[PDB]
């Protein structure tokens, strides 16, 4: 009955499109949904910019000192991520009322919105730990006003996120024509990722690891099953570099990505190098550059890598370095017209934060995909889930299960590591032209003890996902952020003097404080993180 329809298809589809759109337009230069601004806490990178006071709140995060519950940036990322949840919930409110006879893709669209809701809650959970679960799109103002971030235990909060991805897995198609819409495999991947983070229990009052749960790990293994992934045709790109190039978007490795177009990615506006005039943020560390060094057999220098800086002429190196970090003497993003130098064209801080450039989010300066507004921004997609992460999540789970499948996990690591060894498509002249000694070899498929296998796993993550803003979150997952980050502060202070007085406090700095503005507005319903 035409005049009795509260919501037409067009209007509901517009709500759905709006719920996607906020992922491209809802963030900003100091609050990117990549969360790069927060991964300055890791051993992968430095804040950059003009100096320590250019984003003082982010300097404080970088060194773990002088962070406040009231900091503007902390409240802002909370609010921006909750705005994404609000839009997904608005769409669901209308979708729930639709008649499938009128709107045949009702259930699939519901699944899309639940997936987006899960994406936002997952990132909030990584950042803040103790979060509000806003999963009732039909909630009245009174119920809405009594929401709390301790209604659910830590483990239950992870379960609630998983529940959204589970629905999504159960209801999404295997293949999407419109690639920004998640497919079944993307829900499976994110469900697995949720269970992986859930498995490393923090079931006590503080942020310490209390156990590693096997049932959660079995869910990771279940939802990374290559038979599931095959239904969507997902797999490694032929060459690693293709993950980060405009003409290779939506490939087999792009399990799920945010779609930009010439809607540019303004949230990366600060991370362009100084050669474009601004802003030199998000700078690879010397520690990360050194982590690409390899031994005479093509393996990581597990205990010695960081003792001397990478030296092109003499050292074996992983090709992934040259897709991750732009270094002095080399082309910027594969463009021989822009050779990086140790000078003020390649530093906004006279060298304080060094001369490395993060390549992954940057494009060829001649790209038609690159525009200048207030800042320079491109249409390069942001991949939330790369297939390499599926394989390495699977390996991690298998290694933690330690139930006779560590050799299977090594085989998985080797699919990623072998791919890196061959990844010279746009850098194949670097031996002849620059003296680069490429050497990466897969591991022998023999019996490894669990701790050795886990070391190999962590190391493969390090070189696979440098500068992709999950390194800090991994260290917290693993319960070792204080030790790894404090050791990095000690070693990196001789290279970047911003770390002189750095120091991480365990059972405090594993997460951001819940923002005070939020606590205050909740009238006692929100609880602060341990140690804050
Ligand atoms: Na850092
Ligand atoms: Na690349
Ligand atoms: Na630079």
């Amino acid at each position: 009955v035409t005049g009795d329809q509260i919501a037409s298809p067009e209007y509901v589809d517009n709500l759905v499109i709006s719920a996607y759109a906020i992922w491209a337009t809802g963030d900003d230069i100091n609050s990117s949904f990549s969360l790069w601004n927060y991964d300055v806490r890791s051993d992968d990178c430095y804040k950059g910019g003009s100096g320590t006071e250019d984003g003082g709140v982010f300097n404080a995060l970088e060194i773990s000192k002088g962070i406040n519950t009231t900091d503007w940036n902390i409240n802002d990322i909370w609010k921006r991520l909750y705005q994404c949840i609000t839009r997904a919930n608005t769409a669901l409110q209308s979708l729930d009322q639709m008649d499938e006879k009128t709107y045949p893709l009702k259930n699939q669209r519901i699944a899309e919105m639940r997936f987006l809701r899960g994406h936002a809650h997952f990132m909030l959970k990584q950042l803040f730990k103790k979060i509000v679960i806003v999963n009732d799109e039909n909630m009245e103002p009174d119920a809405y006003n009594e929401l709390s971030n301790t209604t659910y235990t830590n483990d239950e909060q992870w379960q609630k996120i998983a529940d959204d991805f589970q629905f999504a897995y159960d209801n999404l198609p295997e293949v999407q024509i419109e690639k920004g819409r998640p497919a079944q495999a993307a829900a499976a991947a994110y469900l697995a990722k949720t269970y992986l983070y859930k498995a490393y229990r923090q079931d006590g009052a503080d942020n310490a690891l209390t156990g590693i749960n096997e049932e959660d790990l079995k869910q990771v293994v279940k939802y990374t099953d290559p038979l599931i992934m095959a239904k969507g045709g997902y797999g490694l790109e032929t060459d690693y570099s293709m993950n980060f190039l405009p003409q290779y978007e939506n490939g087999a490795e792009s399990v799920w990505a945010i779609q930009y177009s010439i809607n540019l990615n303004w949230g990366m506006g600060l991370t362009t190098p100084q050669i474009l005039g601004c802003c030199d943020f998000h700078k690879p560390s010397q520690n990360l550059v050194n982590a690409f060094k390899t031994d005479s057999q093509g393996k990581p220098l597990f205990s010695t890598y960081d003792n001397e800086n990478y030296e092109v002429a003499t050292d074996n190196v992983d090709p992934r370095l040259f897709h991750t970090v732009g270094m002095p003497g080399f082309p910027y993003k594969y463009n021989e017209g822009y050779i990086i130098q140790k000078n003020d064209d390649w530093s906004r801080s006279k060298g304080l934060y060094g001369y490395y450039v993060s390549l992954k989010e940057n494009v060829d300066p001649d790209c038609d995909c690159l525009k200048k507004g207030s800042y320079w921004a491109s249409s390069l997609n942001h991949i939330v889930i790369r297939y390499a992460d599926v394989l390495l999540m699977r390996a991690e789970a298998l290694i933690q299960l330690n139930d006779g499948r560590i050799t299977d996990a090594i085989s998985l690591i080797n699919e990623v590591r072998s791919r890196a060894a061959g990844s010279t498509m746009l850098i194949f002249n670097y031996k002849e032209d620059y003296g680069v000694n490429f050497k990466v070899t897969p591991y022998d498929l023999k019996a490894y003890a669990q701790d050795e296998a886990m070391k190999m796993l962590k190391w493969e993550r390090r070189v696979e996902f440098g500068m992709e803003s999950s390194r800090f979150f991994d260290l917290v997952r693993w319960g070792e952020a204080k030790d790894v980050i404090n050791a990095y502060y000690v070693t990196e202070a001789s290279r970047c003097s911003i770390y002189k007085n750095a120091g991480f406090t365990e059972n405090k700095n594993e997460y951001l404080p819940v923002p005070f503005e939020q606590i205050s507005a909740s009238n006692g319903n929100y609880t602060q993180n341990f140690g804050w």
